[PDB]
């Protein structure tokens, strides 16, 4: 079996005009040889292109790369992770359906499920999905989907994806997993029983902090076709230039992830043993609840995680006195980022959900990059040891 | 005129750069916890994350906003992103939408397949007749949605008239002005609440970008559109915004030529023995010319005309040397298309007949080539 | 005869994967089907590509466009106007050769001819090329080239390209013309007997102020081959993204030029009649020396020209209280630029050559955009009234 | 001492509008505040920009990254390696000067030095620079520069940079080193006594096969100024978009080089023990003449190197039956390339110089990528073991 590094570097497809790099198809439309040839493409008959919203060669190449690492039937790229999330949920849910989702999700996913879905007649319950029994207790005759993020952003709360999949499969619900925090090198939800695996490509997959994008991959040709049908009407698209950049970033994804994983575990162990640090939420630590599920169902760990200082003042002193880490939201970049969930990425999360999520002002989230780990640790150590 | 404004948009230069930089970035740095917290609460000036706001995209938004006379503008990944964000940001389960019966194929698909799955009642009706709008009206009607002139038939709706109905009755009016551009059609100026465009067409005009834009009359309505966009996720990429803003620098100048070329081409087709009929809003023969002459200050260059058979239309479309057989419109070069088997193939048969779309119709988008060269191209294809 | 607008909008070449817009080939290298195929391509046999420095399809597409408007045998694109100039001269001149150049040139052209060429053993004379007899007098047995800009940057001085070309033809010398200021819409030096016609694409051709690039076009197949051979070793390349932007800009070149021309003429007649202005150097003004040559040899005029204030203080006042016009170097953008040549574009030229050029602290160079000309005139009027 | 990985991920310079990624300044000109401010900038007084040919902020950020790893006084970026090479030689050499250059150089470098320089009155000798005595024997009163490429493209011939630097320093000659083949992670010629270190950025530094570019770095402020002075008149510029791409590629340069070095050595050892292979020219092999010098003067090895088959026919059969390696010129890309120097990269080199470069139809050059090394070795093995 060919390694994933080789696969990403040698993706299926013909070269265009013998170009070694795949060209940027910065075009809106494509030409027809004849009215019949154009009519046929519109009926899905024959090979070729029509209009970039329906399909763009550069974007399609990026889609093939993702599909090959997810083990999917097809992938669809989007203008953002949120575009991938919207199109993987609202392409299937309709008025009268029920959604069960994790109670600890990315802030704007909470916003989508909590503000927009109910306006479309979709019933939603945010549930502690780390407990299968609670998922089952929340099930109704009209449940059509379960949506999980694991490890969750930002607390790293782990859900039993396999266990929950069994229930979805027995009851006729789709299982959709946001695997953004771990990347497809380490988490392959289609192997664990998910029907759809999605990512904010803005994070690890692109890895270079210079693109916003999303991707979704489906186990079934029918589901990916439905997703793309939704996309053509809802219109969240990956631009050709952004696709070119995301494919290029993805060329180094396996080696970047290996370094992210190792650096993040070492930073977590350093923080864990430090006097100033109360607790560290990294799913690769033996102290972490759900470490056992995470080590069985994933093949590695992303390097974004959260830790608890003794006070909000202590957290602010740390965050404001770093020279290598950069104070900023987002994650999964080559350089290390740090932020304060309570007042930033999760500050829009309604108060009842934010306390069920366990987000307090003492918490700091760090997204460890690929800098030399000793430099990262020395930067944290000097700030923690300030006068 | 409009040109000076588009060339000299408000804002500071970034590091004294004459061209506005491409902010190819996802995230932005904070000076402190407080400054970041403040930005998330909408206080102070600055950026957080490109999905919430990118300086390059905002520059393009400001350009459109200035020309629409709006309170604000939002850019998207496509015209469809603009459309679904300008409708589903407001409509919810139990609401009713009245839409023009003739729309772009994918707008039909959105209103016809997706909106009712979300419990929104939709009636497509003939909006060229205001009394028909009044008759479709219900107590739960919250929006009327119009294209005018419509794609592909160029059917004209009375925007000013329908806006009066909407204002009186507590409903938003949303107008897709793609086919005409904000040089010649300003729906907010006619009483509309929202004006939107596929920027992929005239506004960018160089056939190398897909993008959308929507502009709201009120600050609250643009804030709601952007709130939806933040969760729905149809963004204009910074490189595409750089390209759209650049394309828009020649917009007024391209439109003058598109308009004049389109009129001359339509007239040539209208007196040609082989052509049954020409649907161009600027022709005296076209039904709705009087309304369009009054409500618009010019005409786009994309219109439809009728051949005597499918075979005759196939022969025309397939023997052109300058015009390109392709979908889309509003590019600098001339495009030509067959609505029945292409742009509108997926439109349900019943909606198809109601639109009046038959296999004998050909749709053309006249570029800014010398008119005589394009007339000569059509001439040899129609005669030989 | 198909019109230039149509020609630029419908360039020769097949589509790539049916794409309407020509793709951006952001690649360094190309794949071969076989050893023999790669080897054949290195020998110039067969069709295809090897490596973007030798040839990039996106760049070649921009090259084709320029070659169509110039009526050339071929065109080469570069990373700047200076790259086109260097490669159009040093590809031919060698130690012991003599070059005759116009006395009024872009500042960096002066620096090239005056600092670099003599280090390479090439003799250079800067002479007043508005008088053909002065070209004849400057001639030597080793003269191999005449290099001209017309109208010259920044004074707009006009040379008789057509007359100078006869002399060059008669005497075995190449005539190279930098037609940056006028664009290939209105000035086609190869039609006037020049051997090479070149531009800073950074100006009108691209026209959107967002790219630096050059292009050179040769009358003969052998000369454009030599230019590209020099380019391969010298390495001033147009990037694929910049070529994409330059072709795109060029799609509107003819309509943009038409407006530049009309606008600049109107601005110049306004300034010529205003009491604060000593003279206006626009080659389209009947008052201008060499207007009659420029009217015969060109089919229109660029919109960059120079005018004279009563003092340096007046110049400074004007340049610093404009609200639409932007204080910046460069020219031929969609929007109006304004510049002080003495201390900016031509600051580095030796006092000696500057004297010869007629450049003084009282001169101001404007590059009129495609704004509503009433807004530009109103901007100027407003500033002149303080 | 902060690691190069961290240094490259954290370049000096203010952020622009708080942007985390450095913006692409796709502009030709810049605005002045006043006639004086603009006049001042043209005299080198004050901070700010004028025109992209003279300086562009996105390009300057890439220059500063290169300058930080070379240990230079300044770096200059160009449209191609050839642009860097022209500007690093013709900026200093004038009519009547003498240049000593290696006899085994990149083909177009031979073209520059043997066709163009002599046309400008510059005297040039191509010398075997692996022998310092031969360098000295070729020295003349007017010698002004020694130009070296080590290991040489394509034969990997090693020069003694340190030993040749002594002679340059004693006699008033500039030493210029093309370090393209090794990257600035492993070869820092300014530390060995060179005056100028340059690269085709098209190769390892960018690493992604999608840009052509050059860079040159000088030990002295005066020499970098002269180079840039030459650049503004010769006009070989890095485009803003290409500088954005090269800086982005360079963010992963240290980890890519580590994988390239290891893969390359393992592939060379596989080939060296293989029955079909006569000889392997990898400077990290103990059998390689020059290994001892390469091992002392570099801190690693690039992964492009040459090997000898038993025949031209055997070479062609190998090169045309690979499924992972790609038949193409260029090198230092993330994916593996392969090429026939005798009929491709070096087919334009005069037979005189080809004979002494040691280039024959039996030689194949491979540029080993970052694919899993077992997948690379398996691909070569299956082609070598063909019916
Ligand atoms: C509040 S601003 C910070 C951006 C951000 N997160 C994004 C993200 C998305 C959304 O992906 P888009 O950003 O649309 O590409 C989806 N799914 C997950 C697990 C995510 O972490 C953050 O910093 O936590
Ligand atoms: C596959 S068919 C080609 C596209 C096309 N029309 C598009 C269009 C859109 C949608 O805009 P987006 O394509 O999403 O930027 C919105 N509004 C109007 C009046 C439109 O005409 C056409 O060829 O009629
Ligand atoms: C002082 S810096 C301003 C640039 C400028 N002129 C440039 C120019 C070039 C050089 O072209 P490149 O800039 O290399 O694309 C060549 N030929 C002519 C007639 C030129 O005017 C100016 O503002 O006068
Ligand atoms: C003219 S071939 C250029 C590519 C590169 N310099 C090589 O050695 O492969």
């Amino acid at each position: 079996a060919q390694d994933i590094t080789t696969t990403l570097l040698h993706p299926k497809g013909d070269h265009v005009l013998h170009s070694h790099a795949y060209p940027i198809f910065q075009t809106s439309t494509f030409c027809f040889d004849s009215t019949q040839q154009g009519a046929d493409l519109f009926m899905g008959k024959g090979e070729g292109h029509i209009y970039s919203r329906l399909g763009n060669p550069t974007v399609e190449q990026f889609e093939e790369m993702v599909c090959s690492i997810e083990g999917a039937a097809g992938s669809a790229a989007f203008g953002s992770g949120m575009g991938a999330i919207s199109s993987s949920t609202l392409a299937f849910l309709q008025k009268g359906d029920h959604l069960i989702a994790g109670d600890t999700l990315y802030g704007c996913t909470v916003s989508l499920f909590t503000h927009w879905l109910p306006r479309f007649g979709i019933e939603v319950d945010l549930i502690d999905t780390s407990d299968v029994e609670k998922v089952k207790a929340a099930w109704k005759p009209n449940t059509k989907m379960v949506y999980l993020e694991s490890p969750a952003n930002p607390t790293c709360k782990v859900s039993d994806i396999k266990g929950i999949a069994v229930v979805c499969h027995e009851r006729g619900a789709r299982l959709v997993v946001d695997a953004t925090f771990t990347s497809p090198c380490f988490l392959k939800p289609l192997e664990l029983g998910a029907d759809i695996a999605l990512h904010s490509v803005s994070k690890y997959i692109n890895g270079h902090g210079d693109v916003i994008g999303g991707v979704s991959s489906a186990k079934t040709a029918e589901d990916i076709a439905t997703i793309k049908f939704y996309r053509k009407d809802a219109g969240s698209l990956m631009a050709p230039m952004d696709a070119f950049l995301c494919a290029r970033g993805m060329k180094t994804l396996p080696i970047r992830m290996q370094i992210h994983m190792e650096n993040g575990l070492k930073v977590a162990k350093f923080l864990e043993q430090h006097e100033k640090i109360v607790k560290v939420n990294h799913p690769g630590l033996e102290s972490f609840p759900g470490h056992d599920i995470a080590k069985k169902q994933m093949t590695g760990y992303g390097s974004t995680f959260l830790f608890e200082m003794k006070s909000f003042e202590a957290a602010k002193k740390l965050m404001e006195h770093l020279k290598v880490c950069t104070l900023a939201v987002s994650l999964g970049c080559v350089d290390t980022l740090i932020e304060h969930p309570a007042s930033m990425t999760h500050a829009a999360v309604p108060e009842n959900i934010m306390r069920k999520q366990g987000i307090t002002p003492e918490l700091v989230r760090i997204s460890v990059g690929i800098e030399n780990v000793d430099d990262i640790i020395a930067d944290l150590k000097q700030a923690l040891e300030l006068w």
